[PDB]
RNA sequence: AAUUUCUACUCUUGUAGAUGUGAUAAGUGGAAUGCCAUG
DNA sequence: CATGGCATTCCACTTATCACTAAAAGATCGGAAG
DNA sequence: CTTCCGATCTTTTAGTGAT
C-alpha cells in the first residue's frame, strides 16, 4: 500500500540561487585600494581575447592528427543497414557496439595508441596528448612538440598574464576535454565523425548510385559541374561518393569543399552563380520531363555534412566586407549621394524616360527574366501580361503553342510588342510607377542624412533613402540592354553608363543591412577573483584559507566574508569560537568529504608512494600521515582497484560480462571492508559515526553502497564568534564582508518570501542541520556588474552591484538519479483507480482552459485561466508580436517576448499546481509534435506552447508550497517529486511521471453527448456534379411535422469518396435540422436553437466577414422557392435531385455543411458555443447554450473535457496494462471508437 | 511603480507568482539580399 | 504573387555535454647550514 | 653565499550506478 504523499525524496536535484551583495563598512573602500575590480576585468578581457589563440593549438593538432586516419567503414555501414532493415533490439546493441568500436579506433589516433602507426609517432602523439589539458599550454611546452602555431610576441605577452593562475581555465579544460573523448558525447569529434556525418555520407553515396543506375546521363553533368567548380580534381565523381573516400572529409577543409560541391560557389553580387549538385538536380526536376518524373519518384536532394567542431569558415563563395562605425557609413553615404547628385544622374534618367515616347519602341528590349516582375507590379497578377503575349502570339498563328511559349518565355521581347499586346493603360501605369520612383529618389537625395544611427528613426530614414535607391536600380535593370538583338546604341550606352554610375548602392544596401542588424552592446557582469586562483571553489574549513570564503549568520541575517591575500600571501587568520551567550556572529563550519568513489581510491590506492612500492614488491605497505592509525594496503586490494582492464572486479561490469557472481560478491565484500577501515583510520573522517551502515556482505551494488555512504560525510556546525574581532579584521582590511541580500531581507517586507529565499532559509534551519536534506554545494562565484510615495523607476540598474551565485542540492538523502520512476507512478495509479484527471487545452478565447474529471467522466470543475489577477495577456502578446514584425523590416532592435511569456505562464503554472495538490490527480497535455495551430487560437504559437511544458516539468520535479510546514510533504525539507528530469522534447514518450501526452486533433470538434463528429472532407466537392454525388449518398430523409424539424438518416458505405475514412463505433446516424425557434438556458436567457455562424466566401476565391444563419428557416424558404411539398414525412431525397440547377444543389450543400459545422464562434458578437445537430438517445438536441454544469461550458472547455477523456482512456489501458507499460500514443480510430462506445 | 532576475499590480518605501548558474559546442528556424528555374 | 534549389549576412531559438572539490603532487621561495 | 630545506602556493586528480 503506497500513498500519494510517498512521491517525495526520490532523487537529487541541483538548483542555483542568485543574490546581491551589500558591502559592510570599510570593505567597500578597501576593495578599491587593491583595485581588484580593474585587475579582474583585465584578467577576464585577457581570457576572452586569448581563448581564440588556444583552440588554434587544438585545431592544429586535430587537423594534423586526423589526416593520418585510414579506416574501413564497411562493417559500420553493414550494421547501420542491418538495423535499418528491421528495428529489433539486438541489432541496435550491435550497432551501438560498432559505433563504440569505430569511436575508440578514431580516439586511438588522438591518444596515440592506434595500431597502424609506428611506435615513434605513437609515442609522439601521446607526449602531445598528455599536454593539452595541463599547464603545458601556457608555458609553451607543447608548442615545442608542434612548432606550428607560431604566436607573435603580443600573444606570448598575453600568455604571460596568466602565470601562476592556470586554474582559471579548469572549466575550459573540461569543455575541451569533452571534445577528444570516445564517450559518445554529442559534443565530441569522434562521435561526430562516426554518428553524425558518416550516415549522411553513406546515404549520399546510396542516393548517388541510385541516381546513376536510374539514368546515366547526369554522370556527364556531374563531371561537368565538378570541372566547373574545380574541386577534387584528382578523383572521379563516382569515386568521391565511395566509402574509402571518407578517409578524407575529416578535417574541416574537405568538409567545406564537399559542401561547396553540393551547393555551388556564390560569386559577387549581381553576377551569375555557379550551380551546385542540389541546384542542378532541382533544375532537372523543374523541367517537368518524364525523366524528371523518374527523378521525382526518387529522393532528389543531397544532404550537406555537419561542420567539424572548433573549426572556422573557409568557403570559396564571395564574402562582402562589413562596415565598422556609424561615422564611416554616414560619411561614405554622404559622399556617395553627393557624387550621384553632382553626376546629375536624375536629369539624364528623366531624359531616358521621356525618350520612350519618342523612340521606335520595337528597337528596345526587355529582359525575359524580369518581365514577370513588371507584370506583377503593373497588373493584378504576374501571369497577366505573360498570358497577354501568349494569346497574342497564338492569335496571329498543339505543338504550335509549345513553340509559342518556347519563343516567348526565353527570348527577350521588344517593347513595342509589349505595348501592342498590353495596352496604353499599362503604359500609364508604367509612367506612374516611374514617376513615383523618381520622386522617391529625388526626395531621398534632397533629404539629408543623420549624424548616427543609434536611434531607430535614423535607421528608418536611411533605410527609406537606400530603399528608393535600389528600387530605382531594379527599375533600371528591366531593359534587355544586350546587343544580341537590336538595341538603340545611344540609348543603350546612356542606360549602361547610368547603371554603372548608380551600381554600388546594392552593395551599400547589403553592407548597411549587415551593420544595422547587429545586436546592440550592453554592459555585462564578469567573474570576480580577488587574485584568488580558486576563489570559493569549496567551503571546507581546511581549504578556507585558500578558497577564502567564510559565511556568517547574524540574528537572522546572512553575511559572507572574504579574506584576501595579505602582502601577497595567505596570512593564517583564525578566530576563537566563544560562548553562545556572547554577542557576535555565528560562523558556519563546513565539514565535507566530496565523494567516496573519487576520494577513497585517490587518498588510498592511487597515491604515488603505493604505486611505486607495489610495483617493486608484493609486500603490504603501511600508511601513516593523515591517519590516526597505520593503514594496511594489501596486494589484492590494489589488484581490484587496478585490474589492468576496464571492468573492476568489484564493479557491476565484471558481473555483467563474466557472470561469476561469486567472485563479484567476494570482491565487493572485501572492498567494503577496506573502505570501512579507511573511513575508520583517516584523519578527516575518524570522528564521523558510521553505525547506520549495514554489514558488508548485505549490500547489493557498490553504487547503492556509495549512495548510502555519501550523506553521512556532509556535515555543518556553527560557532559563535565575537563581534569586535570581526570588526577589527574588517577595519584592518584583512576581511572583506558582504551581506547576502535580496528583496525579502528588507525590513519593509511582510509575508510570502520568494521561493529561492525560502530555500535559503531552509538550508540553515536546525532540522536541516540535524539531518541533511538541503546540501550546500561548492563552486560559488561572485560577479561584479557596472552601472547601467514616489519610487525611482529602474532603480536596480542605476549603480554597480556585486552579484553572488551559489549552487544548492535538494533531496540530498535521496538517490543520485531516478530509476523506474514511471513504473512507480503506474504502480500508484494501479493501486488507486479513483484518481481524478485534469485536462489542458489551448483555446481561442481563453489562452488556456482546465477541466477536472473523475473516473466516471463527471466534471468536478472547469475554469477560465484567460485572466489571472484581472489581466488580459493575449492583448499584450499580439501588440508585442505586431511590433516585432513591424520592427523586422524597420531595421530596429529585435527584442524579446519571453518575459511576458513566462510571466503569464508562471501564474498558469501556480494555478495548475494548486489544483494538483488539492485534487491529487493526474494531468494530461497534448503532444506538441502531432498537431498544428495558428493565430485563431489564443496562445498557440508552437514555440510558445512547447516551451510551456518545460517549466511544468521541472516545477513538478521539486515542487514545494510556500505555505506548507517545512517538515511536511510539500514543504521545503520534503519537496514533492512528480516528474523526471527534462532532457529534450523529442526524447520522452507519452508519459513523464504524472504528466501524460496525447495526440492533439479530434479533440474539440466532437459532440460530448454522443461522440459525433463530421466524417466528411469538403475540398472534394468542387463542382455540382460532385455535390450531386454527395447528396445522393444518403439513406433516407424526411420532415417531422410533429416536432417541426427536418430529419436526415445516414448510413456508412455511402459517400466514401467524400468521407474522411475513419469508421465510427456505430453505423447509424440521424441528423436533425433543428428548428430555429427560441430556447432558454439554465439562467433564463432566450437563444435560437440551431444558430450558426459562417464566414463570407461569396466571391469564390477570398474570405469575407462573419454573419448569422438560421438553417431551418433558410431551408424552408428554399423549398418554398422550389415549391416542393414536404408536410407529409415523405422521402424528400428524390424531390431534391429533381431540381438539378447548380445554385439549388450548392445551397443545400451549404446548409448541410453549416449544420455539420460543429464549432460556432464569433468574438465580434462574443458568442462561442457548441450545438450538436445529432440528438441524444434521450432525443435531446445538445447545445452548450443550456449552461448545464454537467456538460462542458464552452468549446475550449469541450476540448479540455475531451483531452481529459483521452487521458482517461490511456490510463484505463494502463489499468489493463499488466506489464506496467503504455501505448505509443493513441490511434484516432481507437479514440473515437472508445468515446462513441462509452457515450453510446 | 520598486525586484537576484522576470512578469502583473501599487496600499504596503511594497504586493503576488515564477525563477539552474557558469562555461563550452553544435544545430535549427526566421528575415533581408542576390542567382537560376517553375507555376 | 508565389513556389523550388542555392549563396551571404543578421537575428532568434533549442540541444547537448561538463562542474557543483578536498587533498595529493608538484613548483617555488625565503631563510638557516656548510 | 649558495644550497638546501621546510613552508607555502598553485595545479591536477580521483571515478558508481538493473533482473
Amino acid at each position: 500500500m503506497t500513498q500519494f504523499e510517498g512521491f517525495t525524496n526520490l532523487y537529487q536535484v541541483s538548483k542555483t540561487l542568485r543574490f546581491e551583495l551589500i558591502p559592510q563598512g570599510k570593505t567597500l573602500k578597501h576593495i578599491q585600494e587593491q583595485g581588484f575590480i580593474e585587475e579582474d576585468k583585465a584578467r577576464n578581457d585577457h581570457y576572452k581575447e586569448l581563448k581564440p589563440i588556444i583552440d588554434r593549438i587544438y585545431k592544429t593538432y586535430a587537423d594534423q592528427c586526423l589526416q593520418l586516419v585510414q579506416l574501413d567503414w564497411e562493417n559500420l555501414s553493414a550494421a547501420i543497414d542491418s538495423y535499418r532493415k528491421e528495428k529489433t533490439e539486438e541489432t541496435r546493441n550491435a550497432l551501438i557496439e560498432e559505433q563504440a568500436t569505430y569511436r575508440n579506433a578514431i580516439h586511438d589516433y588522438f591518444i596515440g595508441r592506434t595500431d597502424n602507426l609506428t611506435d615513434a609517432i605513437n609515442k609522439r602523439h601521446a607526449e602531445i596528448y598528455k599536454g593539452l589539458f595541463k599547464a603545458e599550454l601556457f608555458n609553451g611546452k607543447v608548442l615545442k612538440q608542434l612548432g606550428t602555431v607560431t604566436t607573435t610576441e603580443h600573444e606570448n605577452a598575453l600568455l604571460r598574464s596568466f602565470d601562476k593562475f592556470t586554474t582559471y581555465f579548469s572549466g575550459f579544460y573540461e569543455n575541451r576535454k569533452n571534445v577528444f573523448s570516445a564517450e559518445d558525447i554529442s559534443t565530441a569529434i569522434p562521435h561526430r565523425i562516426v554518428q553524425d556525418n558518416f550516415p549522411k555520407f553513406k546515404e549520399n553515396c546510396h542516393i548517388f548510385t541510385r541516381l546513376i543506375t536510374a539514368v546515366p546521363s547526369l554522370r556527364e553533368h556531374f563531371e561537368n559541374v565538378k570541372k566547373a567548380i574545380g574541386i577534387f580534381v584528382s578523383t572521379s565523381i563516382e569515386e568521391v561518393f565511395s566509402f574509402p573516400f571518407y578517409n578524407q572529409l575529416l578535417t574541416q577543409t574537405q568538409i567545406d569543399l564537399y559542401n561547396q560541391l553540393l551547393g555551388g560557389i556564390s560569386r559577387e553580387a549581381g553576377t551569375e552563380k555557379i550551380k551546385g549538385l542540389n541546384e542542378v538536380l532541382n533544375l532537372a526536376i523543374q523541367k517537368n520531363d518524364e525523366t524528371a518524373h523518374i527523378i521525382a519518384s526518387l529522393p532528389h536532394r543531397f544532404i550537406p555534412l555537419f561542420k567539424q567542431i572548433l573549426s572556422d569558415r573557409n568557403t570559396l563563395s564571395f564574402i562582402l566586407e562589413e562596415f565598422k562605425s556609424d561615422e564611416e557609413v554616414i560619411q561614405s553615404f554622404c559622399k556617395y549621394k553627393t557624387l550621384l547628385r553632382n553626376e546629375n544622374v536624375l536629369e539624364t534618367a528623366e531624359a531616358l524616360f521621356n525618350e520612350l515616347n519618342s523612340i521606335d519602341l520595337t528597337h528596345i528590349f526587355i529582359s525575359h527574366k524580369k518581365l514577370e516582375t513588371i507584370s506583377s507590379a503593373l497588373c493584378d497578377h504576374w501571369d497577366t501580361l505573360r498570358n497577354a503575349l501568349y494569346e497574342r502570339r497564338i492569335s496571329e498563328l498543339k505543338s504550335a503553342k509549345e513553340k509559342v511559349q518556347r519563343s516567348l518565355k526565353h527570348e527577350d521581347i521588344n517593347l513595342q510588342e509589349i505595348i501592342s499586346a498590353a495596352g496604353k493603360e499599362l503604359s500609364e501605369a508604367f509612367k506612374q510607377k516611374t514617376s513615383e520612383i523618381l520622386s522617391h529618389a529625388h526626395a531621398a537625395l534632397d533629404q539629408p542624412l543623420p549624424t548616427t544611427l543609434k536611434k531607430q528613426e535614423e535607421k528608418e530614414i536611411l533605410k527609406s533613402q537606400l530603399d528608393s535607391l535600389l528600387g530605382l536600380y531594379h527599375l533600371l535593370d528591366w531593359f534587355a540592354v544586350d546587343e544580341s538583338n537590336e538595341v538603340d546604341p545611344e540609348f543603350s550606352a546612356r542606360l549602361t553608363g547610368i547603371k554603372l554610375e548608380m551600381e554600388p548602392s546594392l552593395s551599400f544596401y547589403n553592407k548597411a543591412r549587415n551593420y544595422a542588424t547587429k545586436k546592440p552592446y550592453s554592459v555585462e557582469k564578469f567573474k570576480l577573483n580577488f587574485q584568488m586562483p580558486t576563489l570559493a571553489s569549496g567551503w571546507d574549513v581546511n581549504k578556507e584559507k585558500n578558497n577564502g570564503a567564510i559565511l556568517f549568520v547574524k540574528n537572522g541575517l546572512y553575511y559572507l566574508g572574504i579574506m584576501p591575500k595579505q602582502k601577497g600571501r595567505y596570512k593564517a587568520l583564525s578566530f576563537e569560537p566563544t560562548e553562545k551567550t556572547s554577542e557576535g556572529f555565528d560562523k558556519m563550519y563546513y565539514d565535507y568529504f566530496p565523494d567516496a568513489a573519487k576520494m577513497i581510491p585517490k587518498c588510498s590506492t592511487q597515491l604515488k608512494a603505493v604505486t611505486a612500492h607495489f610495483q617493486t614488491h608484493t609486500t603490504p605497505i603501511l600508511l601513516s600521515n593523515n591517519f590516526i592509525e597505520p593503514l594496511e594496503i594489501t596486494k589484492e586490494i590494489y589488484d581490484l582497484n587496478n585490474p589492468e582492464k576496464e571492468p573492476k572486479k568489484f564493479q557491476t561490469a565484471y558481473a555483467k560480462k563474466t557472470g561469476d557472481q561469486k567472485g563479484y560478491r567476494e570482491a565487493l565484500c572485501k572492498w567494503i571492508d577496506f573502505t570501512r577501515d579507511f573511513l575508520s583510520k583517516y584523519t578527516k573522517t575518524t570522528s564521523i559515526d558510521l553505525s547506520s551502515l549495514r554489514p558488508s556482505s548485505q549490500y547489493k551494488d557498490l553504487g547503492e553502497y556509495y549512495a548510502e555512504l555519501n550523506p553521512l560525510l556532509y556535515h555543518i556546525s556553527f560557532q559563535r564568534i565575537a563581534e569586535k574581532e570581526i570588526m577589527d579584521a574588517v577595519e584592518t582590511g584583512k576581511l572583506y564582508l558582504f551581506q547576502i541580500y535580496n528583496k525579502d531581507f528588507a525590513k519593509g517586507h511582510h509575508g510570502k518570501p520568494n521561493l529561492h529565499t525560502l530555500y535559503w532559509t531552509g538550508l540553515f534551519s536546525p532540522e536541516n542541520l540535524a539531518k541533511t536534506s538541503i546540501k550546500l554545494n561548492g563552486q560559488a562565484e561572485l560577479f561584479y556588474r557596472p552601472k547601467s510615495h514616489e519610487i525611482i523607476k529602474d532603480r536596480r540598474f542605476t549603480s554597480d552591484k556585486f552579484f553572488f551565485h551559489v549552487p544548492i542540492t535538494l533531496n540530498y538523502q535521496a538517490a543520485n538519479s531516478p530509476s523506474k520512476f514511471n513504473q512507480r507512478v503506474n504502480a500508484y495509479l494501479k493501486e488507486h483507480p479513483e484518481t481524478p484527471i485534469i485536462g489542458i487545452d489551448r483555446g481561442e478565447r481563453n489562452l488556456i482552459y482546465i477541466t477536472v474529471i473523475d473516473s466516471t467522466g463527471k466534471i468536478l470543475e472547469q475554469r477560465s485561466l484567460n485572466t489571472i489577477q484581472q489581466f488580459d495577456y493575449q492583448k499584450k502578446l499580439d501588440n508585442r508580436e505586431k511590433e516585432r514584425v513591424a520592427a523586422r523590416q524597420a531595421w530596429s532592435v529585435v527584442g524579446t517576448i519571453k518575459d511576458l511569456k513566462q510571466g503569464y505562464l508562471s501564474q498558469v503554472i501556480h494555478e495548475i499546481v494548486d489544483l494538483m495538490i488539492h485534487y491529487q490527480a493526474v494531468v494530461v497535455l497534448e503532444n506538441l509534435n502531432f498537431g498544428f495551430k495558428s493565430k485563431r487560437t489564443g496562445i498557440a504559437e508552437k514555440a510558445v506552447y512547447q516551451q510551456f511544458e518545460k517549466m511544468l516539468i521541472d516545477k513538478l520535479n521539486c515542487l514545494v508550497l510556500k505555505d506548507y510546514p517545512a517538515e511536511k510533504v510539500g514543504g521545503v525539507l520534503n519537496p514533492y517529486q512528480l516528474t523526471d528530469q527534462f532532457t529534450s522534447f523529442a526524447k520522452m514518450g507519452t508519459q513523464s511521471g504524472f504528466l501524460f501526452y496525447v495526440p492533439a486533433p479530434y479533440t474539440s470538434k466532437i459532440d460530448p453527448l454522443t461522440g459525433f463528429v463530421d466524417p466528411f472532407v469538403w475540398k472534394t466537392i468542387k463542382n455540382h456534379e460532385s455535390r450531386k454525388h454527395f447528396l445522393e449518398g444518403f439513406d433516407f430523409l424526411h420532415y417531422d411535422v410533429k416536432t417541426g424539424d427536418f430529419i436526415l438518416h445516414f448510413k456508412m458505405n455511402r459517400n466514401l469518396s467524400f468521407q474522411r475514412g475513419l469508421p465510427g463505433f456505430m453505423p447509424a446516424w440521424d441528423i436533425v435540422f433543428e428548428k430555429n425557434e427560441t430556447q432558454f438556458d439554465a439562467k433564463g436567457t432566450p437563444f435560437i436553437a440551431g444558430k450558426r455562424i459562417v464566414p463570407v466566401i461569396e466571391n469564390h476565391r477570398f474570405t469575407g466577414r462573419y454573419r448569422d444563419l438560421y438553417p431551418a428557416n433558410e431551408l424552408i424558404a428554399l423549398l418554398e422557392e422550389k415549391g416542393i411539398v414536404f408536410r407529409d414525412g415523405s422521402n424528400i431525397l428524390p424531390k431534391l435531385l429533381e431540381n438539378d440547377d447548380s445554385h439549388a444543389i450548392d445551397t443545400m450543400v451549404a446548409l448541410i455543411r453549416s449544420v455539420l459545422q460543429m464549432r460556432n464562434s464569433n468574438a465580434a458578437t462574443g458568442e462561442d458555443y457548441i450545438n450538436s445537430p445529432v440528438r441524444d438517445l434521450n432525443g435531446v438536441c445538445f447545445d452548450s447554450r443550456f449552461q448545464n454544469p454537467e456538460w462542458p461550458m464552452d468549446a475550449d472547455a469541450n476540448g479540455a473535457y475531451h483531452i481529459a477523456l483521452k487521458g482517461q482512456l490511456l490510463l484505463n489501458h494502463l489499468k489493463e496494462s499488466k506489464d506496467l507499460k503504455l501505448q505509443n500514443g493513441i490511434s484516432n480510430q481507437d479514440w473515437l471508437a472508445y468515446i462513441q462506445e462509452l457515450r453510446n
